[PDB]
C-alpha cells in the first residue's frame, strides 16, 4: 500500500467532520505526500507525463505483452482523463490562483483550499461522494468560513490532485513493468547459459537494478518454480536480500500489496473523475455556503432563477473583497438595508427584496456606505453612462473627424479649389460613420461586460397576476392558410404550455374600397369551428386557451381604404382598450372575447418561431420589482423600471427546404449558439435603453398610458421606435427569437423600402425639439438616417470622384473606398479571435478562418454590385416620403428581373458616358465598375436560386433510377416474409446456405422500420392504396394486441405466439424508435385522409422499375443452346415496346384510364412468353424471370384497381384513415419515459428489467447515436427536462481540416439512422458532421483498398446452431474503443445509408459490391468479411448470407429520402409536437472545437496463424491435432501419428522419443531408376529433399522435392462421416514422363490403446480382412467374441484420380511386408521383385496396404487420395464409401472442415495464437519429452507412488498439468488453463487440470470458493468423457510428502505469477530450442543377404537353421549375417525368483 501515491487509510464519516474541524483551528502539521511546487509547471508536467505513458503504453500490450489490470484504466479510459487535465488550467487563470488565501504548511505557501482538497483525497484513497464532500466541508466550516470563489475551486482542486496520484501511480506502474521484463530477460539468459563462469558476470552487471524489489520478485520465481533452476543465482540473490536487513519473505509479501493498491487506486480515480464529471456543482454550493444561509431565509432568494442569484453573489463577492468587510457581514448589511427600504408592494409583502440594494436603484447608497473603492472600470462606465447619449456620439463624430482630416490632406494635390473638399468630405462621412460605429462597438464589447436583467423562475408555471397572452397579428386573405395558422398557434402553444398563458390571434380581411361585402362570412365561419375543434381538443380543467379577434374596418382615406383607424398599431391599441374594459370597440360580436384582466401582452409575429419556455422567463423579468416601470407623473415618459422587453433574434439555418445563395451571404450567423449566455450591446450597456423592433413583451397599462397621451395620427410603420422612445424598452439578449430570412432577393427590396419610408417619415420629431422625445431617441432616428443614406452617399462620391478631377491617380481613391467596406465586417470577424491577450494556452483549437474570409469577401462583392440598385430604390424610396408630409399630397426569369428594376444599369450608363467625355483619364477605372454594375439582373437571378441543402441532391436520372431498382430489389424480403398467420411482422434474419431457415422474433425497431418502408413503398408506386391500408391495420392490430409494460414493448417477442423469449426487458433505444416511427406513420395517415382525390393515381413508376429489373435479370442469361436466340431476341423486343409503351403512358398528361389496360395486356403476353421459354430451359437463374415478370403484371394489375375507385362515396375510407391516425398517435404518445429517467445523474437507463424492477446501470452519453432520436422524442413529448439534451455528447475529432462529432465504435447506422426521420439543415453541426465522416469512410476504405462502409453487420463466424452471429464494427478515428481496427468488416447497406449526402459515391461503391457475390434474391446480402482469420484458401473475400429486416428498412427508407426529396423527413416534422422541439438542432457549430489526442491499417487487422517449420528431422518435433468430436487424429512435423474413434484406436502407434516412426505413411518407388523414399520426413529420406512442413488449422501439409520431381501431400479429417483424408500429388518440371508407383502402408487395431499393448498377441489375432469386388477398398473389422464389443468396421480406400484404369495391388500381412527380421526403414517389399501376393483372410499380423502404380506426364500433375474410413456399423460404411468413391471429393470437404474447425476454436473462448500454444501444451504433455518438468533436484527427493490417490486422482490416465495458483487477484490464468483443457479434450487428449492453491488458512476458503465456482462449468458429470479430470486440492490440507509426490508427478508444471498461459508456452520452446545434421541425410545401407548356410555334419536333425549337438544336452543354431529364423527360438534360464530368456539370434528379457 506504499507504491508513490497518497495513502492515508481510511477515514469513514465522522471522521472527517472532526478531521476537518481540527484542520480549521490547528492544521498544517503535514501531508501525506506534498512537496514545494508551482501549480501551473506541475500540471504541465503531469500532462507531460500522462501523454507519455500513454503512447508507450499503447506503442506495446498490442505488441504481444501482458497488460496489468491499472494500466488498462489508462489505455480503455483515456478521454475522461484528457477533459479532465482541461478544465483545470481553464477554471485557473493568473490572476484567480493569486486570489485565494495561504495556508503556509510546513514553510510552503500553499492555498487553504488546496491543502483541505489534499486531505480529502489522502483520507478517501481517491473515492469522491457528495455525502463526503458535504461532511469534510462543514466540519471545516465549523469555525473558519469559505469565501465564495474557494467553494467554487473544490472540485477542480480536486481534480487537480486526483490527476497529480494517477501521474505518480503510473509512472511507478510503468517502470515496474518494464523492470519485469529486464528481469525476465536477465534469467532467461542465466539459463541458456549452463556454466556459472559468465553468470557471475551478468549478475555484477545487473546488480544495478536489484534493489527495486520489482526485479527480485519475478526472478525468484522464475529460478525457484523452473526446469533447469538454479543453484548460483538464487543462493547469490538470497545473500543480496539478506544483507541489508530485507530476506525475502518481506519483498514476496511487499508484491502482493502495492500491485492490488496501485489497481485499487487507479480504478477508485477513474470513478471519482468519471462522478466529479456527472454531478452538478449548484446545488452542492446552494447547500454547504454559508452566505447562502442567511439569504435563503427572511429573503426571495431561493426563487430568483440560477443567473439572477450568480449575479447576487457575484455583486456581494466583489463588495467584499474592495472594502474592509468580509462576505457574511455584507450580505448583513444589504439585508438590514433592504428591509429599510420598506416594501411598498402588492405582492411583495412578506420576505424582502434584497436585489434594490445590490443591482437595484439604491447600490450606489450601500456602496457610499460601505467603504468600496470602485474600479477604473466602474469609473468610466459610470461616467460615460453619466454622460448619456452623448458618450456614443462623441467618439463616432471624433473618428470622423480624424478621418475628414487625413483624407483631405492626403487628397489636396489636385487643384480642388475649396469647394470640391466640402462635397467630398460630406460624402465620405458616411462610410467614416459606419467605420466609427463598428470600431466603438468593438472597443465597448471588448471592455464593458453585458448587462443582464434580473428575473423569477416560474418552476409551476406562470402564475395568476401575470396573466398574459400571445396575440399574433395575422391576416385572412387567402383561402387554405388558415391550416397553417392554427398550426403555428398549437406550435406556439407547446412552446411553453404550462401557466395562465393563453393565445388570442386578430385578423383582418385587408383593404377594399367598400366597408363590408360579406363574402368573407363562410372564411369567418370555417375559422371558428376550426378554432372551436382546437379549443376542445386541448382544454384541460376546463380552461379555453385559444381566442379569435377580428376587426370590422373603418373608412379613414384612400389607399389604406377601409382598415380601422389605424394600421397594426391601432389594432393594437384597440386590443389594450378592450383588455381592460371597453365596449364601444371595432370588433365583431361573437369574437371579441377576452381573458378577463390580463396584465402583460406579448406580440410575436407569423414566422418568428419561440423557443421552449421562452416566454415564462420574459415574464418572470417584467413581474420582479426591480424591473417593474413607475410612470413619472411629471410626464408619461417612464423613468425607473421598463416598459418593454426586446428580445434578441437569431437567424434560422434555413427556411426549410430553400437555402439560396443569397442566404449564404447577408446572415453570416445562422443558428443557435448555446455556449453564449449574454450579447455585449453598445447601447444597453452605456444607456439601458435598447430599440424596440415590434416583437417583445410589455406592461398593458404603462404602454397604453404613455402611448394614448403622446401620439396623435400618422403612424404607418415607424410605429415600433416611437413606443420604444416614449416608454422605455431593454434588450434581455437572454431569450432569443429565431427568425427566417427571405431567400429571393425581392423580399429584401420591399423590405428595405419599408425601413426608409418609415425612418423618413419622421423627420418632425428629429427636427422640433418639442412634442415628447427622448434625447437618445433622436440620436436612434439619426443613425437609422445615416445608415440609410450611405449607398446614395457612396454613389455619389464615386460618380463625382472619376468625374470632377477625372484625373490619373483615382485608382487610390476607389481602393480606399473600397477597404472602407472591406474593413467595416473585419472589425466584428477579429473580435472573437484575441485569446484575451495570450493568458493561457489551449488545445489544438483549430483556426477556421478563411471560410468567414470568404463569407465577407462574397458579402462586399455583392454590396458593391448592388449598389446602384440600392441606391436607385433608396432615392425614389426618400422622394415619395419627402413628397408626402411635406408636399401633404397624402417568381421570374432574368428578364423578370431585368424588366423588373431597370434602373441600375440605365443609371451606371448615364453616369459613365457623363463622366466619360471630360478628362479622358478616368476610363481605365469607369470601366470595370459600369460593366460589373449593369451585369447586375444576373447576379440576382444567380442568387435568387434555392441551393442544394441536403434534400435537394443533384441525382439527374440515372442514378435515381440505379437506386429506385436497388429498393425494389431489396422490397422482396417485405414481400415473402410477412404471412398473415398471426403474424404481421417481419421475421429478423433469414439463413440460406444451412438450409434456409427463418427467425421467430421481432423488435420494435423492426416494427418501425417496416412500417416507415410501407409508407415509402406505397411513396414510391409499388402497391394499391388499398395494400397499404390492410398491411398498416393489419401491423398496428398486432402491435395492439402486443404485451406491454406502461406502454413499451418487451424488446424480442415471437412471431406466431406474441411472447417474450427471455426476461421482458424493456429497451430505451427501441422504445423511442418505434414511437418516432410511428409519428411519422401518424402524419402520413392525416396527410392521406386530408385529401383522398388526388392522392390514388399513383407514381407510375414502380411499373417501370420492375420493368427495369427485368431487363437487367435477362442479360444473365447465357442462351447458347441449339435454337440460338429466337425467343430471347422475342422476349427482349417485347420488353423493350413494353418500356415504349409506358413512356407514351407516361408523356401523357391527362392520365387516360385505357392506356393501363394495354399496358396489363403486355404484361400478360411477356409473363406467357417467359414461361415458354420456362418449359424449355429449366436453369435455375431463369426463376428469377420468371418470378420478375410476374411481380411486373401484379404492379400492373394494382394499378388498374387503384385505377378504379368510385371517387364518390370516400366517407368510409376517410373514416378508417382517421381511427387509423388516431390509434397509432395515441398508441406512440401512451409510452411514458418517466421512469426510465436517472435523476442523480440526469441521462437516461439503458432499459428496464420487471424482475426485482430496478432500472439498469448505464447510461448515454454521446449526441451522434440513436439516444439523438429518442431523447428529442422524449423531450417532445415532455417526460424529460430540456437540459438532458446538452448534457450528453459534443466531442471533436480533427479530420482533415475540420472536426466531426464522437461517438462508441463510430460506425454509420448511429450517425445516419436519425436523419431518416430527423431534419438537419445546412448550418447546424450534425450535417457537417455527416458529410465529414462519410469522407473519413471513403478514406478508410481507399486506405485498406477495400470497398467502403464499415457498419454492424453480421460477420463471417458461425456457431453451434449456426447463425452467423451479429457485432458492432466502425473505424478507428471515430471510435473510442479498442479494437476496432482489427476486424474490417463490409456491409451494403451502410453504402445506401450514405447515399443521402453523396448518391454518386454511393452508387460507385455498390457497382463494385455487385462485382462480388453479394447480392441475392432479396436485395443486398448483409456484409462481406474481409479479415484474414474469417477468409478461406486463396479466396480475397468472405460473402455473408443474410438479409436482416431493418436493414432492408433502413436501406428502403434511405432510397425512398434521396429520391423523392426526403419526404419521411418531412412527415416526421409536421407534427406540432416534434415541430415545437424541432428547434432544438440547430446548434451553430463553433468553430474553435478543441482537438483530442490521437500502411499500418493493413496490417492491424486480425491475422491467422501458420506455422512453417525449414526442415523436421533436424529440428525439435511439433505436432498438430486433427478432430472433428469423434474422429481424432495426430500428425508429427516428421509424419508420423495415430488415429482415434471415440476413445478406441485405428492406428498402432507408441510413443518412443528416439524411434518416432509408427502410424500411416505413404511410400513413392520408382519403376525405372528403383529407388524408393517416403512422402513424409522420417522412415526413408534421401538424397535432396528440400522438405517443408506448414502446420495449420485443418490441413498439415507436407512438402518434398526431389530431383525436379515435387511431391505434397494434405492430411485432414473429414466431416460427418468420421474419415481421415490424405491426398498426395505428384508435379513434374522436366520434359520427361516419370512411372512412379504409390505404396501406402497403415497396422490397423480396434481396442482402447491398454488392451493393445497389454497382450498384442490377442489384438492381432482377432483382426479380420478382406476385400471385396471392385478392388480398391479394403475392410477389417473384430471377430465378434463376445456381446459387448462395438465391432467398429473400418476401411481404406484408395480412390485414384487423374488416370486410366490400371491393376492395383494389396497385401494384409506385416510378414510378407517387412520380411522377419527388417524394419520399416529397411523394409522387404521395397526389393527388386516379390511385389505384394495380396494374401486375405484371419492374417495374424494384418495391416492395410494399396499400391497404383501411376505415370505422371512432363509438366502436369496427379493424385491419389487414401482415405480411412471408421463406422460402427458395416452397412454405415458404404453410405460413407460411396460418398468418398466419387471423384474430386476432397473439395466440398475442405470447406466443411475449415467451417467446422473455425465453429469449434469460436465455441470455446480461444484464437488461432491461443490453439498455438496450445497444441504446444499437447505436444509436451503427450510426448516423454520432458523440458517444462520440475527441476532435478524437486524429483530426486520426490515422486513417490502410492499417492496422489488420496487426493481422488487416478494418476493411471493423467499426464497432470498442475498450475500453482498463489496470486488470487489474476484468477484469468485459471480460466486459461480451463479452456485450454476443454479445447484439448474436444481435439482428443485426455489430461488432469490439477490447480494446487498454495495459500495460508487466511483467504483459502474464499479461494476455493471462488474456484469451485468457476470450475463447476466443467466439474459437472460430462456424459462419456466418467467424473471429469478437473482438480483443486490444497497444500495447508494434505501434508507435505503428498504435495511433493504431486509437483513431482506431474508431466508439465506451469507456475501462475511468473508467467502466463501461452506465453511461458511459447517461451519454452525457444530456450529450449537448438549437432544431429549430418546423420539425417545419409538414407539407410540398404539390405544384407548372404549365400545360405553350409550344412556340415555334427548335427543330429539339421534341419535349414540348426539341429541337436548330440547327446541333447544343446541345440547348436548356425547362420550368416543377416539370416534369421522363421520365429524367436528362445530359451528360458531361470530360478526361484529370477529369470530371463534369450533368443537364437540374439534378444533378451528379465
Amino acid at each position: 500500500d506504499h507504491n508513490d501515491s497518497i495513502r492515508a487509510s481510511y477515514m469513514t464519516i465522522e471522521e472527517l467532520h472532526d478531521a476537518g474541524a481540527a484542520l480549521s483551528r490547528d492544521g498544517a502539521d503535514s501531508l501525506p505526500g506534498f512537496m514545494e511546487f508551482d501549480f501551473f509547471e506541475r500540471h504541465r508536467e503531469n500532462e507531460k507525463e500522462i501523454l507519455r505513458v500513454y503512447r508507450t503504453t499503447a506503442v506495446d500490450a498490442e505488441n504481444g505483452a501482458t497488460i496489468t489490470p491499472a494500466a488498462e484504466w489508462l489505455l480503455d479510459n483515456h478521454y475522461v482523463i484528457e477533459e479532465a487535465i482541461q478544465e483545470v488550467r481553464r477554471d485557473f487563470p493568473r490572476k484567480f490562483y493569486r486570489q485565494l488565501p495561504t495556508m503556509t504548511v510546513g514553510g510552503v505557501t500553499i492555498p487553504r483550499v488546496m491543502a483541505l482538497g489534499w486531505l480529502y483525497v489522502a483520507h478517501t484513497h481517491s473515492t469522491v461522494s457528495r455525502e463526503n464532500m458535504t461532511a469534510l466541508v462543514d466540519g471545516y466550516q465549523t469555525s473558519q468560513t469559505l469565501q465564495i470563489g474557494e467553494l467554487w475551486a473544490l472540485p477542480s482542486i480536486i481534480r487537480f490532485v486526483l490527476i497529480e496520484n494517477l501521474r505518480r501511480i503510473s509512472i511507478r506502474v510503468e517502470r515496474s513493468r518494464r523492470m519485469r521484463q529486464k528481469a525476465n530477460e536477465v534469467v532467461d539468459e542465466i539459463i541458456r547459459l549452463n556454466d556459472a563462469e559468465a553468470s557471475a558476470a551478468l549478475l555484477k552487471q545487473v546488480d544495478s537494478l536489484v534493489d527495486d524489489p520489482t526485479f527480485a520478485t519475478q526472478f525468484l520465481y522464475r529460478l525457484r518454480n523452473g526446469s533447469q533452476t538454479s543453484g548460483f543465482a538464487v543462493a547469490w540473490l538470497e545473500e543480496r536480500l539478506h544483507a541489508a536487513g530485507t530476506d525475502a519473505e518481506n519483498v514476496m509479501m511487499s508484491e502482493h500489496n502495492r500491485l492490488a493498491s496501485g489497481n485499487v487506486t487507479m480504478g477508485n480515480i477513474v470513478k471519482s473523475l468519471r462522478e466529479i464529471d456527472d454531478t452538478e456543482w449548484s446545488v452542492w454550493f446552494e447547500e454547504v455556503s454559508h452566505i447562502d444561509k442567511v439569504l435563503r431565509e427572511e429573503t426571495d432568494y431561493e426563487i430568483l432563477d440560477f443567473g439572477s442569484r450568480n449575479t447576487y453573489r457575484n455583486t456581494i463577492e466583489l463588495l467584499a473583497r474592495r472594502s474592509p468587510r468580509t462576505e457574511v457581514e455584507v450580505a448583513r448589511a444589504a439585508v438590514e438595508m433592504a428591509r429599510s427600504d420598506l416594501p411598498a408592494g402588492a405582492d411583495e409583502n412578506h420576505r424582502v427584496n434584497v436585489g434594490s440594494v445590490l443591482v437595484g436603484q439604491r447600490r450606489f447608497e450601500l456602496e457610499k456606505a460601505l467603504g468600496y473603492r470602485p474600479l477604473a472600470s466602474q469609473h468610466i462606465v459610470r461616467s460615460m453612462r453619466k454622460f448619456n447619449w452623448l458618450a456614443i456620439a462623441a467618439p463616432v463624430l471624433l473618428i470622423t473627424a480624424v478621418a475628414m482630416l487625413a483624407v483631405g490632406w492626403f487628397l489636396a494635390k489636385a487643384g480642388m479649389p475649396w469647394y470640391v473638399v466640402t462635397a467630398f468630405l460630406l460624402m465620405f462621412a458616411l462610410p467614416a460613420s459606419e467605420g466609427a460605429t463598428g470600431l466603438f462597438n468593438t472597443l465597448v464589447t471588448f471592455f464593458v461586460k453585458p448587462f443582464r436583467l434580473v428575473g423569477y423562475e416560474f418552476k409551476n408555471g406562470i402564475p395568476e397576476d401575470a396573466r398574459t397572452l400571445v396575440a399574433v397579428p395575422c391576416m385572412l386573405t387567402s383561402r387554405d392558410s388558415v391550416d397553417e395558422m392554427m398550426r403555428n398557434i398549437e406550435v406556439h402553444y407547446l412552446a411553453n404550455p404550462h401557466g395562465e398563458i393563453y393565445f388570442s390571434l386578430v385578423s383582418d380581411w385587408r383593404d377594399a374600397p367598400y366597408e363590408q361585402s360579406d363574402e368573407d362570412l363562410e372564411i369567418l365561419d370555417y375559422a371558428k369551428r376550426e378554432l372551436a375543434a382546437l379549443n376542445s381538443r386541448y382544454a384541460f380543467d376546463g380552461k379555453t386557451r385559444f381566442y379569435l379577434l377580428h376587426r370590422r374596418r373603418i373608412y379613414n382615406s384612400a389607399e389604406e381604404c377601409w382598415m380601422g383607424w389605424e394600421r397594426k398599431r391601432g389594432k393594437l391599441h384597440e386590443l389594450n382598450m378592450l383588455l381592460r374594459g371597453d365596449k364601444d370597440t371595432t370588433f365583431l360580436g361573437g369574437s371579441n372575447i377576452v381573458p378577463a384582466d390580463v396584465k402583460y401582452v406579448m406580440t410575436l409575429d407569423a414566422d418568428t418561431r419561440l423557443m421552449r419556455d421562452a416566454v415564462t422567463k420574459l415574464v418572470g423579468k417584467m413581474h420582479h420589482p426591480i424591473n417593474r416601470p413607475k410612470i413619472d407623473p411629471v410626464s408619461g415618459r417612464v423613468v425607473e423600471g421598463y416598459g418593454l422587453l426586446q428580445p434578441r433574434v437569431t437567424p434560422s439555418l434555413t427556411t426549410g427546404k430553400d437555402a439560396s445563395v443569397f442566404q449564404r451571404v447577408f446572415s453570416i450567423n445562422r443558428g443557435i449558439d448555446p455556449y453564449v449566455f449574454t450579447v455585449s450591446d453598445v447601447y444597453q450597456d452605456l444607456t439601458s435603453e435598447g430599440t424596440f423592433t415590434g416583437k417583445g413583451l410589455y406592461d398593458v397599462d404603462a404602454f397604453e398610458a404613455a402611448l394614448k397621451g403622446r401620439i396623435e395620427e400618422n403612424s404607418i410603420l415607424s410605429h415600433d421606435l416611437l413606443e420604444g422612445s416614449f416608454a422605455r424598452c431593454a434588450l434581455v439578449t437572454d431569450v432569443e427569437l429565431v427568425e427566417d430570412f427571405p431567400t429571393r432577393y425581392e423580399v429584401e427590396v420591399s423590405r428595405q423600402h419599408r425601413w426608409a419610408r418609415g425612418d423618413w417619415q419622421l423627420l418632425p420629431f428629429i427636427i422640433d425639439r418639442a412634442r415628447g422625445v427622448t434625447a437618445i431617441g433622436r440620436w436612434k432616428m439619426v443613425d437609422n438616417l445615416r445608415r440609410s443614406l450611405t449607398p446614395i452617399a457612396w454613389f455619389f462620391a464615386s460618380i463625382l470622384g472619376w468625374y470632377f478631377m477625372d484625373p490619373l491617380g483615382a485608382l487610390i481613391w476607389q481602393i480606399l473606398l473600397i477597404f472602407s467596406l472591406f474593413v467595416a465586417p473585419t472589425l466584428s470577424l477579429l473580435s472573437g479571435l484575441v485569446p484575451r491577450s495570450t493568458d493561457i494556452v489551449p488545445q489544438a483549437h483549430f483556426f477556421t478562418i478563411w471560410s468567414e474570409i470568404r463569407a465577407t469577401n462574397a458579402q462586399v462583392a455583392l454590396r458593391i454590385v448592388f449598389i446602384a440598385d440600392a441606391a436607385c430604390m433608396m432615392t425614389d424610396a426618400i422622394v415619395r416620403s419627402l413628397y408626402r408630409l411635406l408636399v401633404s399630397h397624402k417568381q421570374g426569369s432574368i428578364v423578370d428581373y431585368y424588366r423588373q428594376m431597370w434602373h441600375a444599369p440605365v443609371v451606371a450608363m448615364l453616369g459613365l458616358l457623363f463622366a466619360a467625355l471630360p478628362g479622358d483619364n478616368a476610363f481605365l477605372i469607369g470601366i470595370p465598375f459600369t460593366l460589373l454594375w449593369v451585369l447586375s439582373p444576373a447576379v440576382a437571378w444567380y442568387v435568387s436560386q434555392s441551393a442544394e441543402t441536403e434534400d435537394r441532391l443533384f441525382v439527374s436520372e440515372h442514378v435515381s433510377f440505379e437506386l429506385r431498382k436497388i429498393a425494389r430489389r431489396t422490397w422482396r424480403y417485405y414481400e415473402a416474409f410477412v404471412t398473415p398467420q398471426e403474424n404481421h411482422l417481419p421475421p429478423d434474419n433469414f439463413q440460406e446456405t444451412p438450409e434456409p431457415i427463418v427467425a421467430s422474433r421481432t423488435s420494435p425497431t423492426n416494427i418501425g422500420v417496416y412500417l416507415l418502408s410501407v409508407i415509402s413503398a406505397r411513396q414510391f408506386g409499388w402497391i394499391s392504396f388499398a395494400d397499404t391500408l390492410e398491411r398498416i391495420e393489419n401491423t398496428i392490430q398486432t402491435v395492439e394486441k402486443m404485451e406491454k409494460h406502461r406502454g413499451h414493448l418487451y424488446n424480442w417477442y415471437h412471431t406466431d405466439t406474441l411472447q417474450t423469449l427471455g426476461p421482458r426487458y424493456v429497451s430505451a433505444v427501441d422504445s423511442g424508435n418505434l414511437a418516432g416511427h410511428l409519428i411519422a406513420v401518424s402524419s402520413a395517415c392525416r396527410d392521406w385522409a386530408e385529401a383522398p382525390s388526388a392522392h390514388l393515381q399513383g407514381n407510375l413508376d414502380g411499373i417501370g422499375d420492375v420493368a427495369g429489373i427485368l431487363r437487367e435479370t435477362l442479360k444473365a442469361l447465357p442462351d447458347n443452346r441449339k435454337t440460338l436466340r429466337p425467343l430471347h431476341r422475342r422476349l427482349e423486343e417485347r420488353i423493350i415496346g413494353f418500356s415504349n409503351a409506358l413512356a407514351s403512358v407516361k408523356r401523357e398528361h391527362e392520365f387516360a384510364s385505357i392506356r393501363v389496360i394495354n399496358l396489363a395486356v403486355l404484361a400478360r403476353d411477356i409473363q406467357k412468353l417467359a414461361t415458354n421459354v420456362d418449359h424449355e430451359v429449366k436453369s435455375a437463374q431463369s426463376a428469377e424471370v420468371t418470378r420478375w415478370a410476374q411481380l411486373l403484371v401484379e404492379s400492373c394489375e394494382a394499378h388498374i384497381s387503384d385505377s378504379a375507385i368510385d371517387l364518390t362515396n370516400m366517407e368510409p375510407l376517410r373514416q378508417r384513415l382517421a381511427s387509423l391516425r388516431d390509434r397509432s398517435r395515441n398508441l406512440a404518445f401512451s409510452m411514458d419515459f418517466t421512469f426510465l429517467y436517472r435523476k442523480d445523474r440526469r441521462l437516461l437507463s439503458i432499459g428496464y428489467r420487471v424482475e426485482s424492477k430496478e432500472l439498469d446501470e448505464a447510461c448515454y452519453d454521446l449526441l451522434a447515436s440513436e439516444c439523438r432520436l429518442t431523447s428529442l422524442f422524449a423531450i417532445a413529448k415532455g417526460d424529460l427536462p430540456t437540459e438532458h439534451w446538452y448534457r450528453l455528447g459534443r466531442q471533436v475529432v480533427p479530420i482533415g481540416a475540420q472536426g466531426a462529432l464522437v461517438s462508441w465504435s463510430g460506425s454509420m447506422f448511429e450517425y445516419l439512422m436519425p436523419p431518416l426521420v430527423m431534419q438537419e439543415r445546412q448550418g447546424g453541426i450534425l450535417n457537417q458532421t455527416n458529410n465529414l465522416i462519410v469522407k473519413e469512410q471513403m478514406n478508410h476504405g481507399r486506405r485498406l483498398g477495400t470497398p467502403w462502409g464499415i457498419s454492424e453487420a453480421a460477420f463471417n463466424a458461425r456457431d453451434h446452431n449456426m447463425n452467423y452471429q451479429y457485432t458492432n464494427f466502425g473505424v478507428p478515428t471515430l471510435g473510442l474503443k479498442r479494437g476496432l481496427g482489427q476486424n474490417a468488416v463490409i456491409a451494403p447497406y451502410a453504402s445506401i445509408l450514405a447515399s443521402q449526402y453523396d448518391p454518386d459515391g454511393a452508387l460507385e461503391n455498390l457497382d463494385k459490391l455487385r462485382k462480388l457475390g453479394a447480392l441475392g434474391q432479396y436485395g443486398f446480402h448483409d456484409a462481406v468479411d474481409f479479415t484474414p482469420t474469417r477468409v478461406p484458401d486463396g479466396k480475397v473475400c468472405a460473402v455473408v448470407y443474410n438479409y436482416y429486416a431493418h436493414h432492408h428498412g433502413m436501406s428502403i427508407a434511405a432510397v425512398a429520402n434521396v429520391a423523392f426529396d426526403g419526404v419521411l423527413r418531412e412527415l416526421f416534422h409536421s407534427d406540432p409536437v416534434i415541430e415545437a422541439a424541432e428547434l432544438l438542432l440547430q446548434e451553430k457549430a463553433p468553430r474553435e472545437v478543441p482537438v483530442m489526442s490521437a500502411g499500418k491499417e493493413q496490417a492491424d487487422l486480425l491475422r491467422a496463424e501458420v506455422r512453417s517449420i525449414a526442415d523436421p528431422a533436424v529440428r525439435d518435433r511439433e505436432v498438430v491435432f486433427l478432430s472433428n468430436g469423434h474422429y481424432s487424429t495426430m500428425l508429427t512435423s516428421t509424419g508420423a501419428g495415430y488415429s482415434k474413434w471415440n476413445g478406441q484406436a485405428i492406428s498402432r502407434w507408441k510413443a518412443d522419443p528416439t524411434d518416432d516412426r509408427w502410424g500411416t505413411f505413404i511410400f513413392l518407388r520408382d519403376t525405372t531408376n528403383g529407388q524408393w523414399w517416403s512422402a513424409t520426413a522420417e522412415p526413408r529420406v534421401i538424397e535432396g529433399e528440400k522438405t517443408k512442413t506448414i502446420f495449420t488449422d485443418d490441413k498439415a501439409e507436407f512438402h518434398k522435392t526431389i530431383g525436379d520431381l515435387q511431391s505434397v501431400v494434405e492430411c485432414i479429417v473429414a466431416t460427418e462421416h468420421d474419415a481421415e483424408g490424405r491426398r498426395i500429388t505428384l508435379l513434374n518440371v522436366g520434359s520427361e514422363d516419370r512411372y512412379i508407383e504409390v505404396t501406402s502402408y497403415m497396422e490397423p487395431v480396434i481396442a482402447s490403446e491398454d488392451d493393445d499393448n497389454a497382450h498384442p498377441l490377442f489384438s492381432r489375432m482377432f483382426v479380420q480382412t478382406e476385400i471385396g469386388r471392385r478392388g480398391d477398398v479394403i475392410r477389417a473389422w473384430r471377430n465378434r467374441r463376445s456381446q459387448n464389443e462395438p465391432g467398429t468396421v473400418i476401411a481404406h480406400l484408395a480412390a485414384d484420380n487423374a488416370g486410366p484404369s490400371r491393376p492395383t495391388e494389396f497385401e494384409t500381412d506385416r510378414a510378407k511386408f517387412i520380411g522377419r527380421g527388417r524394419s520399416l526403414r529397411e523394409a522387404a517389399a521395397f526389393d527388386a521383385g516379390a511385389t505384394l501376393s495380396s494374401s486375405d483372410g484371419f492374417t495374424l499380423d494384418p495391416i492395410l496396404s494399396l499400391r497404383r502404380t501411376v505415370r505422371v506426364p512432363a509438366g502436369k500433375k496427379v493424385s491419389v487420395i487414401f482415405w480411412t474410413i471408421a463406422a460402427p456399423s458395416r452397412e454405415e460404411v458404404d453410405k460413407a464409401i460411396d460418398r468418398y468413391r466419387h471423384p474430386d471429393a476432397f473439395a466440398h470437404e475442405l470447406v466443411h472442415a475449415w467451417t467446422r474447425t473455425q465453429v469449434q476454436m469460436r465455441h470455446v473462448g480461444v484464437t488461432s495464437q491461443q490453439a498455438a500454444a496450445f497444441q504446444h501444451l499437447g505436444r509436451y504433455l503427450t510426448y516423454p519429452d520432458m523440458h517444462l518438468r520440475a527441476d532435478s533436484e524437486t524429483l530426486k527427493t520426490g515422486l513417490a507412488s502410492q499417492r496422489a490417490l488420496w487426493p481422488l486422482a487416478i494418476s493411471g490416465d493423467f499426464p497432470i498439468f498442475s498450475l500453482r495458483i498463489n496470486d488470487d487477484m489474476d484468477m484469468d490464468i485459471a480460466r486459461e488453463a480451463l479452456s485450454a483443457h476443454e479445447y484439448l479434450r474436444s481435439r482428443g487428449v485426455i489430461f488432469d487440470l490439477v490447480i494446487v492453491n498454495e495459500r495460508a488458512a487466511s483467504y483459502a476458503q474464499d479461494m476455493q470458493h471462488a474456484l469451485d465456482h468457476i470450475s463447476e462449468t466443467q466439474r459437472r458429470i460430462n456424459p462419456a468423457d466418467g467424473r471429469p479430470h478437473v482438480f483443486s486440492v490444497r497444500r495447508d490440507l494434505m501434508d507435505e510428502e503428498t504435495w511433493s509426490a504431486l509437483l513431482a508427478a506431474s508431466r508439465v508444471v506451469l507456475h501462475v505469477r511468473n508467467g502466463k498461459i501461452v506465453d511461458q508456452i511459447n517461451r519454452a520452446v525457444s530456450l529450449f530450442a537448438a549437432s544431429d545434421a549430418a546423420q539425417a541425410r545419409l538414407p539407410v545401407p540398404a539390405f544384407p543377404v548372404a549365400e545360405p548356410v553350409e550344412d556340415a555334419g555334427d548335427l543330429d536333425f539339421w534341419n535349414g537353421f540348426g539341429g541337436f549337438a548330440k547327446n541333447g544336452q544343446e541345440y547348436v543354431v548356425r547362420l550368416n549375417g543377416g539370416q534369421s529364423t522363421p520365429h524367436p527360438w528362445i530359451n528360458v534360464i531361470s530360478n526361484e525368483n529370477f529369470g530371463f530368456h534369450i533368443s537364437a539370434e540374439g534378444a533378451g528379457f528379465s
